DNA sequence: CCGACGTCGCATCAGC
DNA sequence: GCTGATGCGA
DNA sequence: GTCGG
């Protein structure tokens, strides 16, 4: 990409913040700088041109400087010297292990995955199973295992009951050629703000697909959220695909609207949106969209039939999903 | 300057 | 057990 | 780390 030189450097010291200095808002600060560069459509000649976007201040700008003069960029050098830094750095790549867990992790002598896999019952569940698909979790899905996974997710929950409807969001919905897991958004007519007509309504969905070996591992599980594991099933004599995360939400089927919107995302466009909703006196989550009150308090649902209505309450033009890959 | 930064589900743990 | 962080994840 | 009042 145009400027990719510049959004590595600046998304890994997001890493870093995240995973080493457990700065939350260092780590969104620097995904939103290296956003709003990678769709900046000029190659960026210094660091003023770049400090000219919202997002990027004089930090960043002065790391730019550095990066575009030498290519590099000293306190990222440093960094991967650091060997505390560099073994969080890895650990947290392992679906469960966090910031916390990995620094104490190496501060129990926790370093390599040859550590991990010695030590196993040091790990819960959701670690467990993330260190065990630790390589296929890193490889990314073509869409066209993309569109025989859904085929899969949607025919099988067909199967169960036809009032169901499964959606595939994520960047698949974005029209993305390649995406990193499945996100899977379901809606069942019993389930609704205003009543749960029938209880397992997820859990049956999710037994369904294991039934047919879909599903193979389960990270977490609850009334409305499942994340997990799946795996598309190979021919006679074929190397078996790469097992992949799934989750699947659950999401009453009335706020179906907001629900796709949030888990069509990206995350960062969430981020965006929900903090322009704010500075317009709204407040939006995967629910509702609601007024704030002069005391910062949240108001009753407005009403939403689109994903359009949503836009249109925060003044923003509407947006494909294919334009939310922020 | 400096308060705010998106919002929430599930797993785990501490205190009662 | 309940409740309210806290961790880690979407 | 950046932004807006
Ligand atoms: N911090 C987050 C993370 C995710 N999400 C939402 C939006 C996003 O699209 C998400 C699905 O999570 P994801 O991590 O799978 O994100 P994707 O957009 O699908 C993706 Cl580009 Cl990271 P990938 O999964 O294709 O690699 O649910 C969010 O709102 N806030
Ligand atoms: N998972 C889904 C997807 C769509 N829907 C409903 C919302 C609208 O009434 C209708 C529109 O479908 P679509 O947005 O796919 O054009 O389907 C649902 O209830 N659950
Ligand atoms: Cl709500
Ligand atoms: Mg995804
Ligand atoms: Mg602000
Ligand atoms: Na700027
Ligand atoms: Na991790
Ligand atoms: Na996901």
């Amino acid at each position: 990409t145009l400027n990719g030189g510049i959004t590595d450097m600046l998304t890994e010291l997001a890493n870093f913040e995240k995973n080493v200095s457990q700065a939350i808002h260092k780590y969104n600060a620097y995904r939103k700088a290296a956003s709003v560069i990678a769709k900046y459509p000029h190659k960026i000649k210094s660091g003023a041109e770049a400090k000219k976007l919202p997002g990027v201040g004089t930090k960043i700008l002065e790391k730019i400087d550095e990066f575009l003069a030498t290519g590099k960029l000293r306190k990222l050098e440093k960094i991967r010297q650091d060997d505390t830094s560099s073994s969080i750095n890895f650990l947290t790549r392992v679906s469960g292990i966090g910031p916390s867990a990995a620094r104490k992790f190496v501060d129990e002598g926790i370093k390599t995955l040859e550590d991990l896999r010695k030590n196993e019952d040091k790990l819960n569940h959701h670690q467990r199973i993330g260190l065990k698909y630790f390589g296929d979790f890193e490889k990314r899905i073509p869409r066209e295992e993309m569109l025989q996974m859904q085929d899969i997710v949607l025919n099988e929950v067909k199967k169960v009951d036809s009032e169901y409807i499964a959606t595939v969001c994520g960047s698949f919905r974005r029209g993305a050629e390649s995406s990193g897991d499945m996100d899977v958004l379901l809606t069942h007519p019993s389930f609704t703000s205003e009543s749960t007509k029938q209880p397992k309504l997820l859990h049956q969905v999710v037994e369904q697909l294991q039934k047919v070996h879909f599903i193979t591992d389960t990270l977490s599980k609850g009334e409305t959220k499942f994340m997990g594991v799946c795996q598309l099933p190979s021919k006679n004599d074929e190397k078996e695909y790469p097992h992949r995360r799934i989750d699947i939400r659950l999401i009453p089927k009335d706020q179906y609207y907001c629900g796709v919107l949030y888990f069509t995302g990206s995350d960062i466009f969430n981020k965006n949106m929900r903090a322009h909703a704010l500075e317009k006196g709204f407040t939006i989550n995967e629910y509702t969209i609601r007024p704030l009150g002069v005391t910062g308090v949240a108001g009753e649902p407005l009403p939403v039939d689109s994903e359009k209505d949503i836009f249109d309450y925060i003044q923003w033009k509407y947006r494909e999903p294919k334009d939310r890959s922020e």
